[PDB]
């Protein structure tokens, strides 16, 4: 029958956190039945689709956003502002999206995978499998470059690690 759609490029990304492309109507009953989401993370700077927000409307869903440029840089400070937001248990189950859940999403979650301290082989690896077949090295050069004191900082305070599988 295939009734059920995920977002294409969806995946789990470690316990709660989960990565996809912009979600569109088909996809709303996986995400909401499924997934059973409690938070949506948008990494685009525009204005959220009217159907989306009446999704959320409907749903009791919250939107975070934090909009990284589509253009290119992503600065440090949007991704520790969108790392404090998903780490958070109490934002989770979230999903993290930009447009095709490749660049941004991918930038940001490999911060994620450096705070669990994988290594960039693997790290890498895992952005360009989903970023294929635009896998960027600026997306990569942001991930080897960010400093991940203050969010270790932050997240030991509150005993966010490490991340539960």
């Amino acid at each position: 029958s295939g009734s059920v759609i995920p977002p294409e490029n969806f995946s789990h990304v470690v316990g709660e956190i989960y990565r996809s492309s912009f979600p569109r109507q088909e996809n709303f009953s996986f995400l909401h039945e499924r997934l059973k989401l409690k938070s949506i993370l948008v990494l685009i700077p525009e204005e959220y689709p009217q159907e989306n927000l009446n999704f959320l409307k409907l749903t009791g869903i919250k939107l975070y956003q934090v909009g990284m440029s589509g253009n290119v840089n992503i600065p440090s400070h949007l991704l520790t502002k969108a790392l404090e937001i998903v780490l958070n248990p109490a934002n989770q189950p979230i999903l993290i999206h930009c447009n095709r859940g490749k660049h941004r999403t991918g930038c940001l979650i490999g911060c994620i995978r450096k705070l669990q301290n994988w290594s960039l082989t693997m790290i890498f690896d895992e952005y360009r499998r989903f970023a294929f077949p635009k896998a960027r090295a600026l997306d990569q050069q942001f991930i080897e470059m960010y400093d991940d004191d203050e969010i270790k900082r932050i997240a030991s305070k509150n005993n966010w690690l490490p991340l539960q599988w």
